């Protein structure tokens, strides 16, 4: 009996407030910062098209086992074969359209499988993909590809996640002489409980496709989550630095919870952004096929 942990503030901006990205962040931070995590609507008339090189976009995504941690004690794809396949899967497996699957029932079922000894699902997940293979989902004045008129307010918008700011203040820098990455997921696919790098800020946006959804927990909690995961999680991996646990942390958020570690969820949608704060712990899976952007900024 999965219980949905609270949902996360979500913001519907105006066309004032949406006009700068560091702007709005950082006035709605009082409250995001207290959560983790939050959803940003842009406003309704703001739809990027895709500008991924579609023709070309092909991929081996990795294998996931859902239940490998407690069960302790591939095929090349085009962005069209892969799609297949992930409708193909979720539609066999809910006997229904991929379309008519409640949220809260993947949501439940995913969380089961996680846990289940008996039943052994793998999915797939096109994680990691750089926008310079293919090209960003935005639309980027790099001279690569195409870019219509009615498109140039996108290639030069500040939510463009190739415009966010990514060079990080330091003496370092100016004694010396980042991109977005892309994520293409089907149902079930996840990401495990982390922190960005050097407890970087993150924003992610959903181009196209199924739900993906989120948990956070705020910064303030970090170091009781990571209590919790040291009690919970494989001795095996419990002397693990954390560039390499992270990598195998994926809890239920309920057993979270339980020892006291505020979580909240949320639901992206195609078109929305997710940001998430300096050290919130997050972690999630996708509702079906999508594709999604992100990229640390500061
Ligand atoms: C956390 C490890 C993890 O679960 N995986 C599998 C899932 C895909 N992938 C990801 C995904 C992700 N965010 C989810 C975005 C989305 O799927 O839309 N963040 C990272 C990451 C890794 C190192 C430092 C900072 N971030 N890696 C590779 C490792
Ligand atoms: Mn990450």
């Amino acid at each position: 009996e999965f219980v949905p942990p609270p949902e996360c503030p979500v913001f519907e901006p105006s066309w004032e407030e949406f006009t700068d990205p560091l702007s709005f962040i950082g006035r709605i931070r009082p409250l995001a910062e207290k959560t983790g995590i939050c959803k940003i609507r842009p406003p309704k008339d703001w739809q990027p098209p895709f500008a991924c090189e579609v023709k070309s976009f092909r991929f081996t995504p990795r294998v996931q086992r859902l239940n490998e941690l407690e069960a302790m004690t591939v095929r090349e794809y085009t962005l069209q074969s892969f799609g297949e396949m992930a409708d193909n899967f979720k539609s066999d497996y809910f006997n229904m359209p991929v379309h008519m699957v409640p949220t809260e029932l993947v949501e439940k079922e995913f969380w089961r499988l996680v846990s289940s000894i008996e039943e052994d699902v793998i999915v797939e997940y096109g994680a990691d993909i750089s926008s310079k293979d293919f090209g960003s989902g935005f639309p980027v004045k790099d001279g690569r590809r195409k870019i219509l008129p009615e498109e140039e307010e996108y290639a030069l918008s500040g939510w463009n996640l190739n415009n966010m700011p990514v060079l990080e203040q330091s003496v370092l820098a100016h004694i010396n002489v980042k991109v977005p990455w892309l994520y293409v997921g089907m149902c079930f696919s996840s990401f495990c409980w982390h922190i960005e790098d050097h407890w970087s800020y993150s924003i992610n946006y959903l181009h196209w496709g199924e739900p993906k959804t989120w948990y956070g927990v705020p910064s303030h909690a970090a170091e009781q989550l990571e209590e919790v995961m040291r009690e919970l999680a494989p001795e095996l991996f419990e002397s693990q630095p954390d560039l390499l646990h992270q990598l195998v942390t994926i809890m239920n958020p309920n057993v979270l919870m339980e020892h006291g570690v505020p979580v909240y969820r949320t639901n992206q949608c195609a078109g929305e952004f997710v940001v998430t704060f300096p050290r919130a712990y997050h972690s999630g899976f996708n509702q079906g096929y999508n594709f999604a952007e992100a990229v640390n900024f500061c």
